């Protein structure tokens, strides 16, 4: 039930000049990804995996958004909760996929930049879709991050990255949690989106100077909650609440990342039908337990590299993402 898609990134500039051969091949029409394990394009051994969707190196940000995000956003707009994880080794495109980047030399505006990823596209699109049809709504975003099992708020502009947040069990709705002090910022309109993201980027820079390899070891959960009051052309007012969680996971390569370790164990217990699922052994899995065998529709995007130097990690990533397909939720 949990949908898993794989995204291979293209070779970089240093890999083009070194005339690198790709050990990965994608077949989108067949939802298949094949990896060269033995060696030689003349004769070789290979490993194949089938997923729900596979995107090769030529896949652009707009292809990812239209194919995977648009339908998930529709569901969120219907009043459901959805979560999208980005899993893969550092350098394979987790952040590029979830957030995207700016094209160099101020070539475009943020809302037209083709390098934009899921988060900016999603936020710009929520306003583009609800502003049209008569729907009163409010958008709240939150950015919670985890480093060495400590919680941080990367959007609060009056607290620094040395102030960790506290987490408690929610006595109201079971298997849910309360994060003391997590700031929820209201996004009044599309033109307010970009600076919110800029502020987050800037605060992440300070977190990076204070914590070792922060961008590689931290987990980031960017949540966008949409409170809606849709009035059809008749006079029916549908009050709906939808929440989308965009999770950029810590690099999967192999000191100890308790949340990453626990995520793997939670998935293993879920697909092996084990009665006890270790949700509580890490903050990530407690915060997102409804996304792992719960009532939230979730998808995983496994990012990989086509370079032969990353063979072991690419296989580990694919193998991990393949097992995830067997998780059932809702
Ligand atoms: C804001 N920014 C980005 O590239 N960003 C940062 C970013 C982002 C930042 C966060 F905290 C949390 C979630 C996010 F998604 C995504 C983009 C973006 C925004 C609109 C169009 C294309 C890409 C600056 C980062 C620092 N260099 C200049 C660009
Ligand atoms: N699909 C892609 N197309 C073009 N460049 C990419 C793609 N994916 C990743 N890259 C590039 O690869 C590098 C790895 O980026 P990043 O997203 O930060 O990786 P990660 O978050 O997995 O550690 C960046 O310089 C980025 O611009
Ligand atoms: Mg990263």
């Amino acid at each position: 039930n949990i949908q898993v898609v794989v995204r291979c990134r293209p070779f970089n500039l240093a890999e083009r000049k070194a005339s690198a051969h790709s050990i990965v091949e994608c077949d989108p029409v067949r939802k298949e990804v094949s990896v060269r394990t033995g060696g030689l394009a003349d004769k070789s051994s290979r490993k194949t995996y089938t997923f729900d969707m596979v995107f090769g190196a030529s896949t652009k940000q707009i292809d990812v958004y239209r194919s995977v995000v648009c339908p998930i956003l529709d569901e969120v707009i219907m009043g459901y909760n959805c979560t999208i994880f980005a899993y893969g080794q550092t350098g394979t495109g987790k952040t590029f996929t979830m957030e995207g980047e700016r094209s160099p030399n101020e070539e475009y505006t943020w809302e037209e930049d083709p390098l934009a990823g899921i988060i900016p596209r999603t936020l710009h699109q929520i306003f583009e879709k609800l502003t049209d049809n008569g729907t009163e709504f409010s958008v709240k975003v939150s950015l919670l991050e985890i480093y060495n099992e400590e919680l941080f708020d990367l959007l609060n502009p009056s607290s620094d990255v040395s102030e960790r947040l506290q987490m408690f069990d929610d006595p109201r709705n079971k298997r849910g949690v309360i994060i003391k002090g997590l700031e929820e910022i209201t996004v009044h309109n599309k033109d307010e989106v970009y600076q919110i993201l800029e502020k987050g980027a800037a605060k992440r820079t300070t977190a990076a100077t204070l914590m070792n390899a922060y961008s590689s070891r931290s987990h980031s959960v960017f949540s966008v909650t949409i409170h809606m009051k849709e009035t059809t052309i008749d006079g029916e007012e549908l009050v709906k609440i939808g929440k989308l969680n965009l999770v950029d996971l810590a690099g999967s390569e192999n000191n100890i990342n308790q949340s990453l370790l626990t995520l793997g164990r939670v998935i293993t217990a879920l697909v092996e039908r084990t009665p006890h699922v270790p949700y509580r052994e890490s903050k990530l899995t407690r915060i997102l337990q409804d996304s792992l065998g719960g009532r939230t529709r979730t998808s995983i995007i496994a990012t990989i590299s086509p370079a032969s130097l990353n063979l072991e990690e690419t296989l580990s990533t694919l193998e991990y993402a393949h097992r995830a397909k067997n998780i059932l939720n809702k």
